[PDB]
């Protein structure tokens, strides 16, 4: 019979415990740890955890199910090499942000900085969205993102210009951009009489001149639907121009109102940093105030190596002024990466190992924002992954995913090149005692790496706490080669599977639920990103407007009227002209040619035709003009060449020329 | 120990239970009820439920999982305003239908009647379904719906006309439709020698003149393949037109064959109502027999208020024919949106309260279809919601749901422009027992109120019982705002995430099930809406037909051969007229044109060209018509003005003109 | 609605099935039919799960028997067509990548027949053989389903090699030699190599020679003047499926055979696979065997089960394990003996047999082999059909069956068998066939995998509005795959299973754009009839200096349809500008026959420059140049008028 005391080893007293259980009744732990010298058939147990050291001297936790209060979530499913949350998502007014890169490759090519968002509380997420385009300077050079949040209303972002040949930094610019708001406020707004300009009270509005406001029951004449910043007063009022004045004061004190911001309206500001000096990655980002924050960052091409933060003490007035804050030197060696996050006066940095046979992961604590710190090394040397966290009263909670299978233990080597099955994991630490000797790692749920390239996708990813739940969103693979070896060398998304690379969220309970349940099992056809109604006839309509930038066939094709009123069908061209041209046909080459027509059909009695045949053509490069009426209007009718060509011909006489006057006859 | 009664103060207990358990272990409450001063941690338990006071004096249920043997279901996700299956789902030779209105606000504007159906009892849901097309004269008036059913093998709905304007009623129309179906039959065809007629037998067939017929192995002459009713007999009996007639009499007795009905192939019989008088909305649907069926409606816009029933006695010889029958004067005042249903003789019906500080939703009972009636008021001013029920055994099973968190009770205030998780309850009505004094309303499911607008989506839904299950189909939204204050104030469902609300279907066991599960997990790519196959090529497929009429565009296109026997490629364009024209580029807008060409190439060795300049153009609106042949057919070669425009010019001469006789001048 | 019960993994006898819902960890034996128990599984009393795998508009069912795992993807081989025959059928297949939690996108692996619409191809015969992909690929009638052809297809699977030596190149020419052990590779399959530290060694490549098994030949565009090797250096490759052909083997019309199907894979030079002929007296059951399937695909050897075992029997699985061919048939009535287990130590030359109790009928019976128990799934096609003696019960709605059973292959007797109900599945009854069922079976790692039809109530309409069986119109045919998911031994891991909650976006991968628009950037083809709204043909050619749309066929045709409200005023207007008024650009317009103006043309620009060719009359001596009110000023002539 099984102690459960964590420490006496309950490997035999669990088989026969098995054996005495009906084939795939399940065994209750009761929330209790057993030791083992080899883990068992963990499917058979609920609310049991084990503690095993796969590596002697590394005990490691494995959950059944139902030991914690969790689960994990699927939450992209895109051909693009999606990978990298780290360390970027966040929660907007009830909205969950997970950020990410879609690529093709660990490096900047094809990369666009995307982010899926959650509704429901991690239930189901959005179709992705990007938030740059390729570089001006593609394919040279792309963007890059692993620093991204929220300060004052306004996301900002640490987007970095990297080389494709050697993924190498070239540039970095601070881009931020006020975030869409509904407010329902009440007074604030001033007009004096006789001029347009009204004044606009909104605390910490985070809004600079030209962004978005939108006005609904404002109650001052002019201030009313879209509308844009004139100018900004102070941190909590700003102005805008309406289009009329009234001779008398206008004020809305004590009635309500509706604003009005928008993401999609407003410009980025974006502000050049340039080359900063000795930075390899800008990752992370914490809050600070409402003036500012933080962002972590490494330098790891030269020695010595260095760990740490840029604070943005006045981001909105300074949004190139920083301050470079570093960890103490010990533990900067073998280390990048940083995690932070800032909670009540404590700004807290979690470093990510570079190599599993040198001292790992560390952590930090400051009292004054990256000038002084408090440490201490996890033990075992954590390598290869970040370990984003948060703090949920004494304890930070801490995410990490080992990126292939048995990578995680001190000297164990990388096992790449064949697929595998890596461990994700989680801890607690409670601040207040300070020390991670005994540290314990519960591997939560795993993973697939896919094997066909050496790089890994799984892990690397960002964590938040929304009400009483922590959410870990990460990357994992799948067992679809993405044929770079093979096939597909040139990393073409769209051919076959793409890339295995895909976001995960482990959705975990850290606090008490006091409400009836809000889980469903989602049973609809998945209508947002092409959505599709069957129409009254039953064919299948698209309402959406769409963008297709790949090569497109289309069969029979019909363009329905559209525009002005519906009074006409209609197609405009782009670039610098538009051609509309005629393939070489393939059993009968003799009969190129395109038939243009102003009736329904191919016969002539149905409308006038222009046909402009090709050179494969029987008749090559023939035009044949076939109306009943042939009027030539604003211009003079005349051969391109001079003296070169004729009016008809011995065989094609006109019956005669109506003029004006003689012939002029040069 | 918490003693489970219903009435000792568990609280305690409980929280000690709590303290005393590790959190990943389910506290099992047996089914029993306890008396709580605060909600618990929930999602703790199993098996239980919670009595609890949020206000004084009411008390309400608060279910655990597995305490209800159910499961809530998203079964919509689509950018429009998806909301309303109040009171229109029922079920149809093994299909349950989820019709409701999806628009872009409470109101009519974009508006179209629609359903989604499940094939597999509620696990999977299809492609959202247009019943209705934009009204005539839109954008003045739209249609709305909110009484539908099935009577006799044909769809029965009200469809109303309303102004986009006020949301006011202007007309009320019955629609109906015959339902698709499938008869294996043997015998019942008869065909009279030397002449064409076939009579067709099958009972309550519910078929007009005109409606689609099709037949398959009828074993009688020229009854075969797609067909229209000719004539209907009665209601068992109908003849068809054959093409053709033999000289003895047929008849298949004995013989298998198969029949043949279509809901899309048959038109809507339309039955003009009028603006019928005292009536703000028609809801809900009862099916009375084989000939006709009542349908719901209030009155709400002027003093005094009505609430009822309409009584269609025999829909199908006289759909103008209905019959107002009002509910007790004294239940009338504060309510509206009746449900009703019938069931072995006995007709019930249960309004929906205006407010919350006044008497609201009430029970009635009528053996006679409405002419007298027991009654019976809810206690705590039930209101906002409809309740809409089905009856099992001698059980009413109702589900109503709040709007937003905390309103349900009896003076709870309207909270809205905040996000909350409104709750929702079904309760059980023992109709022997007649009271409602002691009714149990259980909070089985929370939704989300989004709070982006005062308007609320969740709830106002539609039951229906299908085998041993009941099924709850209602709205809900999500925390993605539709920024109607913001960017989005003309509610464009298209734009950013569009609206909030979507159908949920709350799937319950109400009697015993005697075969082995049905359930599946769901890990297929969904392929109906835009089914996709990946071609032989490795090239994403679409063989379905479809309309996209939102703005498109497009990158390199080829339009590939698909017309008379493959022979051509075509484009056909509709409206008055057709346009193909030509942006101002950006690049270089002095090199606007379109080359239109014969051949491959944009070079004229490739074959015939025109191409037209733009006004932008160096060249300004220049024409080159560039053939080896340029042959003017069936006209004059004409200038449109007359002694304006030359043929040639002093630097572009002819060498000659070939003619019939001199030219004439002037 | 009574509480519910954990029956703690104990089987219980009924007389009548009880409210299976209210049980947990519990089975029940039962006789629907009197001396026929069977058995049936309430929630969690089985450790196993079903899966929804395909969710299309075609009448998607017969994974039989074609299932098979290759380096870590589970394939699920179907036909998608519109009915039980070969009309608009494709040789189809999903696959997942993560054990079956979620599948991929349909993959078409045939084509229509180039002489459809008479006959059009037909594969229940499937599997792996030395890294190449084995078919037999049938050619039958639609209107009849008869068999008219049989063909072995091959073709390389696709992989990802990281090796160490192995290329081998002497000096003074171009051939190269790689060595890659059991390749299975032929004379112009596609070949990758990355690393190869061999000059000339790189890239796309194809196989040039085939020495042996275990070597082949590259020839590259260069040579050196020194011997090159790169033994002890590692390097990558490089084979595609996609980029290869099929190796085609006409059989003919091979004699006495009307379906192949299933597929044992015997070793590294070859395999069997099963067959039946049942069209003519006497029946005949067995299996072909190819001993040498890469030297000579046309050679095989014909063996049937014992005599007594044929009639009334069709469709054998046949698997192969420790040198022992096992072989499952299906039996064709229930009123007959059905189907019987055998096995054989000479593939299929002497048998041992035995007989499944009460006349299995209707379905196959796809199987593994784990440890000493054949695991082996089947499913009635219509709900109350299983038991012997029961009769078809189709043409209304029902909730057949799905069962797996256990045999144990020391005791040998399946007498006392016991068939497990783990699944119902629907059949919807609108037409007499059912794609419930006839599934394919895999194992991988600790988990058996039982891929298999089910239909929904949603009615294909083929007695209805739809007998032509478009799939694309309202909701098609009503057959899907399903996949079974059984644990078969311990799982040592922590789960790997999650809940799906992302956006569906590898069919039509949507992305909305920086603009807030909905963006498609992979290539698509759009086969049915489009309707297009408001078009934009953005710059897409030439370094993006030019929209461009290309016209295929013989000849390409832009008209314009007759105006509904206002067919007086038919049209196009062509434009070199950005607007319907000519200030913005050179037009012209063809007017409709329809229009106020019927077969106008005007032509409208500041400049008319005709090039290259004379301006003519189409016919002689019957149009002229202006008119008494359509005068031009002049003529400007090189030299006076030829008049006649
Ligand atoms: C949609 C459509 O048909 N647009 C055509 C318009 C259309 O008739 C508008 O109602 C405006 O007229 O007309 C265009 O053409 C004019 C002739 O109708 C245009 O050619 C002008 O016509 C003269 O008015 C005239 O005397 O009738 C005057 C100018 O010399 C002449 N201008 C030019 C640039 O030709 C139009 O663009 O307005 C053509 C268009 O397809
Ligand atoms: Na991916
Ligand atoms: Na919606
Ligand atoms: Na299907």
């Amino acid at each position: 019979s099984a102690k459960g005391d964590g420490v006496t080893d309950d490997t035999a007293a669990l088989t026969s415990a098995l054996n005495d259980t009906p084939v795939g009744q399940k065994i209750n732990g009761n929330g209790k740890t057993y030791k083992v010298t080899s883990l068992p058939d963990i499917s058979r147990f609920i609310n049991t955890r084990f503690v095993y050291e796969r590596i002697p001297g590394q005990p490691l936790y494995y959950a059944s199910e139902e030991f914690v209060q969790g689960e994990l979530f699927k939450i992209t499913d895109t051909p693009y090499y999606n990978a990298w949350p780290q360390d970027k998502a966040f929660v907007y007014e009830n909205v969950i942000y997970a950020p990410y890169m879609g690529s093709d490759r660990a490096g900047v090519s094809r990369l666009h900085v995307s982010w899926v968002k959650s509704g429901d509380d991690g239930q189901t997420w959005s179709t992705p969205e990007w938030l740059t385009d390729l570089h001006p300077d593609y394919p040279t050079v792309n963007y890059h993102c692993m620093s991204m949040g929220v300060c004052r209303n306004r996301l900002f972002a640490m987007i970095e210009t990297r080389t494709l040949a050697k993924n190498a930094l070239t540039n970095c610019a601070l881009w931020d951009r006020p975030m869409s708001r509904s407010l329902h406020l009440t007074g604030g707004i001033t007009k004096a009489a006789n001029q347009r300009y009204a004044t606009i009270h909104v605390p910490d509005h985070g809004l600079f001149v030209g962004d978005f406001v939108n006005f609904s029951n404002s109650a001052v004449t002019g201030v009313s639907g879209d509308m844009t910043v004139a100018t900004v007063i102070d941190k909590d009022n700003f102005t805008v121009l309406t289009p009329n004045q009234q001779t008398s004061d206008l004020n809305n004190a004590g009635k309500n109102w509706h604003m009005g911001t928008s993401f999609h309206k407003s410009p980025w500001r974006k502000t050049d940093l340039g080359l900063i000096p000795s930075v390899t990655e800008v990752h992370s980002f914490a809050t600070i105030d409402n003036n500012g924050f933080a962002m972590g960052y490494h330098q790891g091409d030269v020695a010595p190596r260095e760990v740490g933060l840029f604070y943005f003490p006045d981001a909105f007035n300074s949004p190139s002024n920083y301050v470079r804050r570093q960890i103490p030197s010990e533990y900067e060696p073998d280390a990048s990466e940083p995690c932070i996050k800032y909670y009540d006066g404590v700004l807290y940095l979690i470093t990510r190992g570079t190599r599993g046979d040198r001292l790992g992961s560390s952590l930090h604590r400051s009292r004054d924002i990256g000038q002084t710190w408090e440490s201490l090394r996890f033990p075992h040397n954590v390598h290869h992954t970040t370990l984003p966290f948060a703090k949920v009263g004494d304890d930070l909670i801490m995410f990490g995913s080992e990126r292939a299978e048995n990578e995680w233990e001190a000297g164990a080597p990388d096992d790449r090149y064949k697929a595998s099955y890596p461990r994700t994991f989680y801890a607690r630490l409670n601040v207040n005692n300070w020390n991670a000797d005994d540290i314990e790692w519960v591997n939560i749920t795993d993973q697939i790496y896919q094997g066909g390239i050496v790089n890994s996708g799984v892990g690397v990813g960002s964590v938040v706490v929304k009400d009483n739940y922590i959410y870990y969103m990460f990357g994992g693979e799948d067992h679809f080669n993405p044929w770079t070896y093979g096939d597909n060398s040139a990393k073409d998304p769209f051919k076959s599977d793409g890339h295995p690379s895909d976001l995960y969220c482990y959705k975990m309970k850290i606090g008490p639920d006091n409400r009836v349940s809000r889980d469903f099992r989602y049973g609809a056809v998945p209508n947002r990103a092409v959505p599709v109604f069957f129409d009254t006839n039953g064919v299948r309509t698209v309402p959406a407007p769409m963008e297709f930038t790949g090569d497109l066939g289309l069969g029979h094709v019909t363009i329905r009227a559209s525009t002005s009123s519906n009074i006409r069908s209609e197609v405009l061209m782009e670039g610098e002209y538009g051609f509309i041209g005629k393939s070489i046909p393939t059993d009968n080459p003799a009969g190129q040619r395109i038939i243009f027509c102003g009736g329904e059909g191919t016969s002539s009695t149905t409308g006038a035709q222009i046909t402009l045949y090709g050179a494969n053509n029987t008749d090559s490069r023939r035009i044949v003009y076939n109306g009943d009426e042939h009027l030539f209007q604003s211009a003079d009718v005349k051969p391109y060449n001079d003296n070169v060509t004729a009016l008809g011909g011995p065989s094609n006489r006109f019956t005669t020329a109506y003029l004006g006057s003689n012939p002029i006859v040069t």
